């Protein structure tokens, strides 16, 4: 495993060194999005939670195509505000229920170290 704890204060620094293969060693789901919500990275733990095949969701838009549960002011709304402000660091619980058994998760969204990229971290609660 890669020893990084969910919710760690310097998580963006740690994950900046990881390739897709290293991301797959995290104890929690991790998705990297561009400013438009397009999926840049999607790790194995997330695929384990949602059932989606990581290779197949990369390049798709998270909010429009992949995870319409999140297209709401409570999730998407927060993301868009963060993108516009250039700053984002928020944690909340949510339920994923599209084409799957309803699953309650903890979500942490944080801006990445790189300019126009954003992390969504996910773990079961
Ligand atoms: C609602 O959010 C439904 C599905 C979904 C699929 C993949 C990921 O990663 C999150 C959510």
């Amino acid at each position: 495993m890669e020893h990084v704890a969910f919710g760690s204060e310097d998580i963006e620094n740690t994950l900046a060194k990881m390739d897709d293969g290293q991301l797959d060693g995290l104890a929690f789901g991790a998705i990297q999005l561009d400013g438009d919500g397009n999926i840049l990275q999607y790790n194995a733990a997330e695929g384990d939670i949602t059932g989606r095949d990581p290779k197949q969701v990369i390049g798709k838009n998270f909010f429009k195509d992949v995870a319409p549960c999140t297209d709401s002011p409570e999730f998407y709304g927060k993301f868009k505000e963060g993108v516009a402000s250039g700053n984002l660091n928020t944690m909340f619980e949510y339920t994923f229920d599209y084409q799957m058994t309803p699953t309650k998760v903890k979500v942490h969204m944080k801006k990445a170290l790189s300019g126009d990229s954003y992390w969504v971290f996910v773990k079961r609660v």
